Formats: C-alpha cells, sequence, structure tokens
C-alpha cells in the first residue's frame, strides 16, 4: 500500500467482529511529518449506492486544490473521477470503511490541519448483515469531526430509524458529543430551490413532525441543536446515473452548482470542526488510532439483534410464549398435592413437561426451523432446571 | 360524491382501526349497469413520493382510451395530469386508499371487463403509524387482481421487509394467493437499459442474494413463481419532480418511453388477470365489497406492534428483563424455608417484591417513560398474584 490510494480501515469478519488494520492504517496516523497536528475527521455514511464514495472523491479534489493553491476548485470539466472506488448500478461497491491512507494537509493559523477522510459501506444492503453496517456507520459517526449522513431523496422512516440506532450505539454515539452533522439530501426533487433557507425550512418542519411522536428523541435533539445542518443537492441527471466518467460536464447544471456551493462550505468549515478528545481538547493524528480501537471493542462486546421488522415481531411474541409457558409450569407444580406420593407426582410433572414442549411448538411463530429449535432446546433446559428443584425438595 | 372523481374507499381513525365507506364506496360496486361484469382490480402500494398517484393517472388515461376506441393512447403531450390528487414535494398527499368512483368497460370476449383503480398512501411516513400502512397496503394487496409494488431506485432491505410484512398479513396475503405482483422500479439508474430483459436478469441476481438469506422466504417464492415480474422506469427529469403540470412534454424522453411501454402492457394483460374468489372462480364487481368488507374485520382484530427497529430491540430486552426478573421472584420463594413463621415470610417476600421492583427500573432500557410505567404495573400484577398465591398456602 502506496501512498495516495485508499486502504481498507475497518472490515466485518463471518461472526460480525469489526476488526481495524493494525499495520497500515495505525501506520498511517502515526506519521512523524503530521502526527502532531490537529486533526479534521470528514466521514460518510448512509444509505447504498447513491453517490457517497463519488462525493468523497469531489471533496477530495477540493482538498487537493486547497492543499495547494489555498485556492477552490473541482477540477476541469473534462476530468474522470477517481479516489475511493465507485461505481453504477444496483450492486454495492464499498465494503467495510475505507480512509485515504494520506491527510491532506491545510494552511490554519500559522500551521496544519491534517484532514483525513473516511467512506463508509452504505445501508440496507441484504447481503450484508444489517447491525454489521449499524456497527460500521455509528463508528464512522463516533469518530467523525464532520459527519455527512447522506440521505435518499427526502427524511423518511428509514433515515430516521438508522439514526436513532447509531445514536444508541453507547452513550459516545449520542446527539450532544456528535461535533458536527450535515444531513445531505441526495436527487431532491425542486432543481432550483434547494439553498440554505429552504433546507432550514425544510428542517424546521421536520421538526414539527418529530415533535408529534416518541420514536427519535436522540434525532430530534440533533437536529435543534447547532451542530446539525441540512443541504440538498438536485439530481446529477442521467450523464451521471448510468454509465459515466463521473466529470463535471457529464452533470446536470443544476447539481453541479448546488455541489460546488456545498463542497465549498465543507472545506471551509475546516478550521471550525477539529476534532476533540472526551475533554474538549483538539486530537491530534498520533490519537486518533488509540480512539478508533476502544471504540470498536466497545462495538464488539454488544451483539443487538437486529434484524427484518417480522423477524423482531416474532422474536417477541415468541419470547412471551416461552415465558408464558414457563409460568404455566410453576403455576402447574404449585398448584400439585403435597400429599401425593413422589413416584406419581413425578410421573404427573413428566407429562406436564411434555405436554408444554408440544404447547410452545403448537404455537411458536415464523417458520425459521432452526430457531424454533434453538428456541425448543432453551425452554427445555428452564423447565428441567424447574422440574428439578420441584422433584429433589417434593 | 358525483363520477369521475376518486373516492375514499378506506380511511385509518385514531384507534389505528381501519374503515370501509360502507355508502359511497359500496354503492360504486354495486351499480346495475356493471355489477354483474367479471372485474380487474389494479392496486399500487409502495413508499411516499414516488409517483404512485401520477401513475396510476396515466393508467386512467390508457383505460379511457381503450374505453372509447379500443386504441392505446396516454393523451395529447400538452395534456396536464389529472385524476388521483398527485402533488410535487416531501409533503405526502394520498392517506387511505382512494378508487376511482367509476369503472372503466373494457370490451372481452363480447362482453365487459369492469376496471377499478386503487391509491394507497405510501410508506415510510412518520406522521402515519407504521402498522396502519401496512394494514392498508396488505387490505391493496388482498384485493387485486394486479398489484403494482411502486419501488424508489431498486430493491433494498426496506422493501423486503415492508413486502415481507405485507405477506404476513394473514393467510389471505400470502404469495401463492396473489394473483399478479408488477415490482416497478422507478428512478432506474439507466436510462437507456432498462427493457424486459434486463429487469429479468435484475431479478434472477436478486433471488441469488436471498437464496442465501433466511429474512424473506415469501418474497422469494414470489420472485421464483410465474406470478411476478419486475419493470424499470428511467427517473422522469426535473420537468416532473418540480412545479409540473404532470405533461408528456414535461418527461424526459426515456421515461416517457419506458412509461408508455409499461403502461400499455398493463392495460394488454387485463383480460389475464380477472379477479378470483377463494375458489378460482372469476369475481364480480358485486361480490368485491363483501371480500374488502371480511378481510378489513380480520387486518382490524391482530395488533401487531411495529414500531421503529430501536423501539422493538428495547421491547425484546425489556420483556425478557420482566421474564427473569419474576423468575427471580420464583426462585426465592422457592428456596425459603416452610419452617418460617407467616408473618416473618410475608415480609421477607414482601421487601424482594420491592426489591425486583427496583431491579427492574434499574435495568429497563429506553426511555419512554410513558411504556416503562406501563411495563413496571403490568410486572407489578404478575408478582402480586405470585405472592398471594404463596403467602395463602404458607
Ligand atoms: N441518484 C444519484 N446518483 C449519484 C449521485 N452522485 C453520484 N451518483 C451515482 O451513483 C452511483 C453510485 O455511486 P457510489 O459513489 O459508488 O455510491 P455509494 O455506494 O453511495 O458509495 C454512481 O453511478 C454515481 O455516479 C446522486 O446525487 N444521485
Ligand atoms: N422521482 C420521481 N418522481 C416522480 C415520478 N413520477 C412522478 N413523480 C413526481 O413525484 C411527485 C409525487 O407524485 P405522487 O403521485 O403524488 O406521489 P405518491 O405519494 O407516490 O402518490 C410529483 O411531483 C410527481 O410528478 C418518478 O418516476 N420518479
Ligand atoms: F452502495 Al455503496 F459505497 F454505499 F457501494
Ligand atoms: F406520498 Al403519497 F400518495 F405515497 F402522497
Ligand atoms: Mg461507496
Ligand atoms: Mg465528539
Ligand atoms: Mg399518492
Ligand atoms: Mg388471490
Amino acid at each position: 500500500a502506496e501512498p495516495d490510494h485508499p486502504i481498507q480501515l475497518v472490515w466485518t469478519d463471518v461472526n460480525g467482529r469489526l476488526s481495524l488494520d493494525l499495520s497500515g492504517a495505525h501506520d498511517c496516523f502515526l506519521n512523524t511529518r503530521y502526527s502532531n497536528y490537529p486533526v479534521f475527521i470528514l466521514c460518510i455514511i448512509g444509505e447504498k449506492r447513491r453517490g457517497k464514495s463519488f462525493l468523497m472523491n469531489y471533496i477530495m479534489r477540493a482538498l487537493r486544490s486547497m492543499e495547494m493553491d489555498e485556492e477552490i476548485s473541482l477540477g476541469a470539466d473534462d476530468e474522470p473521477l477517481k479516489g475511493f472506488k465507485w461505481s453504477p448500478g444496483t450492486e454495492t461497491t464499498t465494503k467495510g470503511i475505507w480512509m485515504w491512507n494520506r491527510p491532506f494537509l491545510l494552511n490554519h493559523k500559522g500551521g496544519k490541519i491534517a484532514v483525513f477522510l473516511l467512506d463508509t459501506e452504505g445501508s440496507l444492503d441484504i447481503e450484508s448483515d444489517r447491525e454489521t453496517c449499524i456497527k460500521l456507520s455509528a463508528l464512522s459517526l463516533f469518530i467523525s469531526s464532520h459527519l455527512i449522513f447522506n440521505v435518499a431523496s427526502n427524511l423518511k422512516e428509514t433515515e430516521l430509524d438508522y439514526m436513532e440506532m447509531y445514536m444508541n450505539m453507547g452513550e459516545e454515539c449520542g446527539p450532544k458529543n456528535l461535533q458536527h452533522l450535515d444531513i445531505l439530501v441526495r436527487d431532491w426533487y425542486h432543481s432550483k430551490k434547494w439553498d440554505r433557507d429552504v433546507a432550514r425550512s425544510y428542517i424546521s418542519r421536520e421538526i414539527e413532525k418529530l415533535e408529534k411522536l416518541n420514536s427519535y428523541p436522540k434525532v430530534l435533539w440533533s437536529l435543534k441543536s447547532n451542530q446539525t445542518r441540512c443541504f440538498l443537492l438536485p439530481h446529477p441527471g442521467k450523464g451521471i446515473t448510468g454509465e459515466s466518467e463521473g466529470r463535471l460536464q457529464d452533470m446536470d447544471e443544476d447539481f453541479q452548482e448546488s455541489l460546488r456551493s456545498y463542497v465549498s462550505k465543507v472545506v471551509k468549515g475546516i478550521c471550525t470542526h477539529i476534532k476533540t478528545n472526551i475533554d474538549g481538547e483538539l486530537l491530534t493524528s498520533a490519537h486518533v488510532f488509540s480512539m478508533l480501537q476502544e471504540f470498536t471493542e466497545v462495538l464488539n462486546l454488544q451483539i443487538y439483534g437486529f434484524s427484518s421488522p417480522m423477524e423482531m415481531f416474532y422474536a417477541i411474541k415468541n419470547q412471551k410464549l416461552m415465558g408464558e409457558i414457563e409460568n404455566e409450569f410453576q403455576d402447574f407444580l404449585k398448584n400439585q398435592s403435597s400429599l401425593t406420593l413422589p413416584p406419581t407426582m413425578r410421573v404427573k410433572v413428566s407429562q406436564k413437561f411434555s405436554e408444554l414442549l408440544e404447547k410452545f411448538m403448537q404455537f411458536v411463530q415464523g417458520s425459521n426451523t432452526s430457531s424454533h429449535d434453538a428456541m425448543l432446546k432453551d425452554l427445555e433446559v428452564r423447565l428441567l432446571e424447574i422440574q428439578e428443584k420441584f422433584c429433589n425438595d417434593f
């Protein structure tokens, strides 16, 4: 891995675990040319297949322009788009979390700021375990000093559902600890009315909707805070979504106009979003990896069981059914006469035990046989404990 | 309500209940001019704000063209779009289920087919209870003889999650009973490659992805069946998504090309998708409302508790916690010595009771105080039963 390429910072394994590259990425942060500079860490997350990597590449152009001339540019109109791997169509491209393997070094107050870029696998891909992508997105949220939440078309149930999940991934991910959040709405319906004042009005209206709900207290906090802003990009047009070199000349003109404005605002805000540690001191490059490591271990400790809404519905109902059957067993035991002889008692209890296993299987919901078996096995061990204790003391 | 207007067939009330219009809609189906004709029932469902009503209006043009001349047309290029109420932007428009208040009468085998159109509130709107919209979409699915599942951009976790839910809303909604399903992908990334052969290839690839999963057996069944097809529409362009009259001339040319092809295929298939009853006989107009009524009562009987993924996660964990605490109480009672005097026993049990209520509140997850109180109240009644039984028998 040579300089000026993306490198994979985080990947997930089979067991659902998140692993950091403790060699190449770790070495990227500790380079003595810039390890003591204050850092700005830009991360992008959001739904799959919506130009996240594409956008990070145009930000990279502006950072490289600023690194050279102190000047803001998105390149020449015929420059094809390079950087983080980006690709058209329905197949997903980014997996895990990638970073550019060198910072971009911007002038700031007679020193430098080291700017790091993190590109995350998009959500809603069914070939990826949804909890795994949730953990990846929360790790990006945690480490960011500027987080881009890339949203398709408009804020909907899905985006609010997911960002509420992200901000519940430990106290570290709560909205108060999120330094800066851009809610970037891609493919905005209005190609002419997308400016800063439209976006404030749109968020104010969303807050009205959220104030009526119970579901999204953490997102609501964030949206009401001075740490969250919304930007709107119109649709880029068919010269960008099909087979494309990603060139500025391929862009719909209103998309290019909003893109230039948005990228320029990101770059110009960098000096106001230097990454901070727990205590609020400026964080340097040399301490980012430590933070990544500790919070990755936090995320790998807890298994949530996020799944399809129907699977979680069946899980609630089936867990209620198991508890009902256990209580049924307990009530049956309490109702037995202490004057029954021990051998006759043992038979009666065993028959009830078998009858309740059959009842579980008669009322269990869903069709995942493997999970029915796990649940049945678990019910069986718990009833056996109850039986043993009763028949030994009886 | 006069003829040639939309009328609301189904609405939801505060208590989450679905109500049918038993007067106007009921009278629409039983009109003696067409109540004995076989019916075709087209229903559209899917995510909010994605041109569902808009599409149903262009289908209406083609039906009205066919009703008049036996000829297929989408109108003149400058005709503004009328019919079901449709509107740009982020605010939702269709609520409940609407129908056109007259059938369109198509020639068929020396008789007529009565064509009914049902337009459904889109999913993912946070001002609507998600279970309520799920029930509305399942009712549309149940009654359809041609169902349009309108999908934004591509099949993702969300669409598969929701259609799996729809097809679990009673045996009536299972994939085997779904006469015909179009998965209509709007805003398809490729403006040139969207034809029937691309869509088959796309679905075949999705089936490969689903074959690896446990989550979507019912969708998988449907996609593998001969009763489900996929059609792709490119993006209509900014002359349709902004302030628009919805005219053919406002359309991107590749969108208009796919739209004409798709609408023509829908209308030409009508004779092959006559609605059928349980036994497979042709259903007439005069019996549609009966079916609507019976299945609406089925849907109003069951309350699922669908909610945000974080809320369902907390619900699973909190329900497990309540069961753990109840078992803790039961084990404590079993471990008590029968030689303890009754008054001393009653105090010991009461103190454990209080200690376990405190434990519940110490470990309960989430921040919905109202639901914590409900759960605490419920735990308290169950422990009281256990206590009463123990202290009376002791
Ligand atoms: N619909 C849409 N597509 C975009 C946008 N920006 C870029 N694209 C295209 O989206 C496709 C996926 O881009 P990519 O960056 O790989 O998506 P990612 O999975 O979000 O990282 C490419 O064909 C891009 O050119 C946008 O604003 N809207
Ligand atoms: N992005 C997109 N917008 C569309 C399409 N077709 C129509 N629209 C626009 O979407 C907006 C919402 O249309 P509407 O029919 O009310 O949406 P509905 O809530 O799905 O019924 C209107 O401005 C339409 O002109 C499409 O294929 N893609
Ligand atoms: F779908 Al992606 F990066 F979110 F390829
Ligand atoms: F958002 Al809609 F009909 F689905 F207005
Ligand atoms: Mg990407
Ligand atoms: Mg912070
Ligand atoms: Mg509508
Ligand atoms: Mg059927």
